[PDB]
């Protein structure tokens, strides 16, 4: 038939790991406000009545990270103990040091400074919606994204800080390029107050939230809908629960699609080559389909701690361009220096602009420097 | 510029046992082993965070088990090798916190909507890319030269990048060449650099390396930082399920999200990613493929899986749907099977926590199985 399912998960605000994701994106913005060249790598651990930080921190800031990590969970949302989490009482503890000296040195100028670790990353694009990312995470993304909205301007005041969404779309190919046909399934689950009943939740959930988010083409008679699939959710969050950094980096990305390498976001600095150089490889494959050289791109770089050029680049177009894979890398070695020391000054990213990034995912958001695709020229 | 049109490179990497994140992967199934010992039907979600002198345990745990947490750790990170001050870390001497919340106590269905990727390749023996098998395997010979005393300079964090030059064939993939080798290895304050480099070259790539996958044009990364004294969870704090991409097909095939470590046989993710990646390398193996990928789909509260796509790259002399309807009569893809079929209760989740936890032949979901059609 060449009909395929595939689903995308996202996560909300509350959800453990991805709490720690915001709170060490916090810890990172306030050290940049003060200090832009502040090396950090704050991990960030939650678990009942417990938020602790750990990592290395090489900055001339003053950060008052009880306050910090205290005003993320009230921002969040968390400060009673009917919702399992409360800012004002909870248990901060702080174990930060100072960045390595042996990583520290392995002075030198800013346009071929080293890259902070070895890795590889992937960057991806796809012109099946307008933000040149796959529909199933757009529209998962974008769920958790009006719950919270919904709950912070008092319109669904029994909605909590908790979610989690799944999207479900069939999809078509074509010579590499991938056709949304319908939703198959949506699955919902929010953290809610005790008073409000079952039946209302899920009648708001469909009328407020998915008719207000998924466009109508995509949603027909036989799409499934699971809304609140467990029951009751009273309290969520770190409470009876365990939430690490960096353990929703599929959710962060592509939703499956594309390809990763492993390295997460949040808590990191741009001298981090797992953030700036991922950020950078989505740069090029948006700034290539934009730019109508594909329709479907994926692109992989990867680096040596130390060495400033990197080490590999690769491009796939799924068969998607006219022009082969070689030309293409020419075009993006023509338009884009994927040295970390240019990436930080191209894309911007001394700016305390990351904890907007540690929810509803980093890619497919206007709001974002690599997100602006660049005119290419060849 | 002929070899420049019809090539690719692909860069995988992989991370020795003493590197932070592996640690607490391998202490996480070191506390899931110990219950499983005890109580087989143990339900075990166990984080572990390391930092400076610190090892925390935290999460969630349902078991009738009796688990010394202090000896489980520790004889842990004494196996890894860190029992000194002067490399950073000491299991006699390290803090170990306990912040487990443990509780005292087939048609189950899947308790997510969730997509499940097995992958095959048979660029190499053990059906697994190149770029990670040669990276597993460069981080297992350092601790083969370390422990035996070869390299007694050598210290347990370590990490490796392999870059891999291909050429397609009837889509397959096919290695021609290592372009790229990169080894940071944490050791002594006595060993000098062109030394280690040397022994890095020769006693450890060439080692492991195929001779035919390297030339006078492969590039060499070795100590590239120039020092690696600190390391372990002093120099870098390390979490469960930081190297999940390492744990699987180093950035080939594709990933669903969810970490391996520290969580038992009924969580689906786990479980049905084993059974994935049972069900490509039994198609490779079997000859019905050269190169394929799983796409298994689960429905919340469906016990069978919803669909299942096959994306064989055009390897298979068969069709999708008659790949399909081979797979349906060979494999029971339900959570509760797969755990029988694969005898998933056994105390066996240590050793997947280090070098990988595809492409060893010591494994339930690495044996294929012998396909009847
Ligand atoms: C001519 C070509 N070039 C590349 N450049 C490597 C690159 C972009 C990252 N890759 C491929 C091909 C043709 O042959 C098959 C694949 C091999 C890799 N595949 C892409 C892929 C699929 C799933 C997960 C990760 C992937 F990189 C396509
Ligand atoms: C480079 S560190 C990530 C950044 C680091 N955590 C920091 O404080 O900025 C990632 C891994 O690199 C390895 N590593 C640590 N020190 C190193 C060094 N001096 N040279 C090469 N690799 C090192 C460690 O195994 C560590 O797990």
């Amino acid at each position: 038939e060449g009909t395929f399912l595939f689903t995308s998960e996202s996560v909300g605000e509350g959800h453990p790991d991805k709490i720690c994701d915001q709170i060490s994106d916090a810890v990172l913005d306030a050290h940049l406000q003060q200090d832009p060249d502040a090396k950090v790598a704050c991990e960030t651990v939650a678990k009942t009545g417990m938020i602790l930080l750990a990592g290395e921190i090489t900055s001339r800031a003053a950060v008052d990270y009880q306050k910090v990590v205290r005003e993320a969970v009230k921002h969040i949302g968390y400060d009673d103990s009917s919702k399992g989490f409360d800012y004002k009482t909870c248990n901060v503890l702080v174990a930060l040091e100072q960045q390595s000296p042996d990583i520290a040195q392995g002075d030198r100028n800013e346009e071929d400074i080293g890259a902070g670790d070895q890795g590889l990353m992937f960057g991806y694009a796809t012109d099946e919606t307008e933000e040149c990312m796959p529909l199933t995470i757009v529209l998962a993304h974008k769920l958790n994204a009006k719950l919270a909205e919904l709950r912070r301007n008092g319109t669904l005041p029994w909605l909590r800080p908790d979610s989690k969404t799944q999207v479900t779309v069939q999809y078509m190919q074509d010579r590499g390029a991938v056709l949304p046909i319908r939703v198959h399934t949506i699955v919902i689950s929010v953290q809610h107050d005790e008073e409000v009943c079952l039946d209302e939740m899920r009648d708001a959930l469909k009328e407020k939230v998915i008719k207000a988010v998924v466009p109508a083409k995509y949603l027909d008679e036989d799409t499934i809908y699971h809304l609140q699939p467990s029951g009751r959710f009273v309290i969520g969050g770190p409470q009876g629960d365990a939430g690490l950094t960096g353990r929703k980096i599929i959710v962060d990305t592509y939703g499956g699609w594309g390809a990763h390498g492993g390295g997460a976001f949040s808590g990191k600095d741009y001298t981090k080559v797992d953030r700036s150089a991922a950020y950078a490889a989505r740069w090029v494959a948006k700034s290539l389909v934009k730019g109508g050289l594909c329709r479907r791109v994926l692109v992989q770089v990867s680096y040596a701690i130390g060495v400033s050029h990197p080490l590999s680049i690769s491009i796939f177009h799924y068969g998607t361009s006219q022009k082969s894979e070689r030309e293409l890398l020419e075009i993006v070695k023509k338009n884009f220096d994927l040295r970390p020391g240019v990436i930080v000054r191209d894309l911007d990213l001394k700016k305390p602009i990351y904890q907007r990034t540690a929810a509803y995912g980093h890619f497919g958001r206007d709001s974002f420097p690599w997100e602006v695709p660049k005119k290419l020229k060849y």
